[PDB]
């Protein structure tokens, strides 16, 4: 199970039912959870966490230093959950003194070449396309759907249940359940195909849709629109996920 | 010529004059033919097929799973032919119960980062450019050249001799011969430098430039505008290949 | 320091305190200095030099040859210099008998993924953002910064403290000291919080806008620009350094 042509640091801990194939370089100072499968030629960094039940496929890296240059050799970890599929060649940098973990969450799919820049934060539930760019301290909530070659500003975050179109770049916050597309990116109505297909009402996505009629389509400045939703969107969890948000959204929100 | 620091599958089938380098893994259920060079840390997985005379360069993966969510461990491949380069951390993925073969096929270039999605179909004497992203169950036919960074949405076909510029995105076919460019991609002319270089006549030159300037510049819609190629442009393989390509396109083509 | 489960040919010149990881393949014709970390799973192959102090970040491909076509297997190098650090997977390839070497300067970070192409140049002091792409026989100046995704065409320039936005391409030079962003790629003003945080006086910075003032916003023809800056805008290095490069641009410079 554990290849003889790994090398393992001998204070690497390990958890059991742990498949480690040849020319794998894991470090000290790393922590492995149970059940996971760690493909040839991936390399497990000093600082790493990883939790149960993840693949981690040839060539990706978890755990080097940030590439900020503001780093000082700070201590700091790179961590993944439980159950993630990470893809070829995906880099996790471990975090900075700005706050010292690089975390994503349970049940993503990181496609190859996803780089999870220091400090970042991913939820559960993610799909991150091929060679998508997620920079310093960015937030991602649970369930979007992010495609390919996307490039996420410093800080930014993405709300629940977002498509992001491929090839796309933005600097601002996308709210839930939106499609963002086009350049320069753009709300571009809901997702209802992700929406319907996780089980959500009719009569809940068309509250989302009115509730993003009124944001986006209606002339109103942000605090108004957000007054108006409050005021005549059926309430429910899903629209005061949307409200507090953009209410309290750190760089704004996309046009 | 094979290393002993690379590790080889007692199953896998090798041909002769096989080269082999350090930290290559070769997985069970793998075929390779004749007078290949793999080289460092190079993954070929199971389900992997290789043809003859091909390069495999640092880092490329070869037949791991798709990274479709559909996929339930059914059995496919991944497969190259012959004489191909295939560059640093390129990915091939393996196939999907959608077709179940991912198919490369002779004479291409695959420049650094170009990921081959599963079920995906190459054709012959292509060069895809650094890190450019071809989705599931796509087709390239065979002449073609695509730039760095391009993002072909799943299900599109590119006919052959074309040209994608760098950077571009699209979700429709692209016709033979065409120069596709600009954001939204648009036709941008005919690939003349392509087609010169490798011997065309003028004279077809000019007969696939007057089919172009009727399907996209005469205000025609796409029946009418087959209809006249038929009746005034001096019959060809070529012309016959716009014609047939355009009229059973599946996705419509792009703009 | 040396890993026994390298792979480092005899013939390979390595200077001294050299940290050499597992899984490192090294060639022969290498010349590598001292003080340099080489981790895990790099590759440095046939005509690689590489100076004193570097780090390379598991999965980085320095030697490889050409992508270029026209490459008949010439003799070449791929050089980096002092103090660099080259992140994962970034790939530079060496040289064709266009030039006959790739080149590197000192104190750069090139960030995972990037790609430089046969005969590139990259002076001192830059920042080269994730996956991005240097195409063959450019030449980037001291002290600029490129984010993520960008791709630079072959043949082009750029000048000294540019600030490239993330995602943007470009097929003309860009000239010294200025914002490039946007699709199409636009000057978008002036690098200042990179002149002002690298302690560039107050006047200098309004010199340096100024004449960019005068050579994109006043509606003369390049020439005509060159002249008035040459007249009206206080002389300094900086002024001598935009004109003579626009002056003397091979492609001319983006707009
Ligand atoms: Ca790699």
């Amino acid at each position: 199970m554990i290849s003889p042509l790994a090398y393992i640091h001998p204070e690497a801990k390990i958890g059991e039912n742990v498949e480690i194939a040849p020319f794998v370089y894991i470090d000290r100072n790393v922590v492995i959870g149970d059940n996971n499968k760690i493909m040839a030629n991936a390399n497990i960094l000093y600082g790493s966490r990883i939790g149960n039940g993840n693949t981690i496929f040839p060539g990706a890296v978890i755990g080097a230093i940030p590439q900020d240059l503001k780093f000082k050799g700070e201590e700091s970890t790179a961590e993944i959950g439980d159950n993630n599929l990470i893809r070829e060649n995906v880099t996790i940098n471990r975090g900075t003194a700005a706050k010292g973990r690089t975390i994503v969450g349970n049940n993503n799919l990181l496609m190859e070449g996803v780089h999870v820049a220091h400090d970042a934060l991913i939820g559960n539930g993610c799909i991150v396309g091929n060679s998508t760019k997620m920079a310093g301290e960015i937030i991602i909530d649970d369930n979007a759907i992010i495609s390919a070659n996307v490039l996420m500003h410093q800080f930014c975050r993405v709300g629940g249940y977002v498509m992001i179109q491929g090839g796309c770049r933005f600097s601002k916050d996308i709210p839930p359940y939106i499609i963002a597309g086009r350049e320069p990116i753009a709300y571009s109505g809901i997702n209802i195909i992700g929406l319907r297909r996780r089980g959500f009402s009719n009569e809940i996505i068309e509250n989302i849709h009115n509730a993003y009629r009124i944001i986006y389509q209606s002339g109103l400045n942000t605090s108004d629109a957000l007054t108006k939703v409050e005021a005549e969107v059926p309430a429910s969890p899903e629209i005061e996920y949307i409200v507090d948000f953009i209410r309290n959204s750190e760089r704004g929100i996309i046009r």
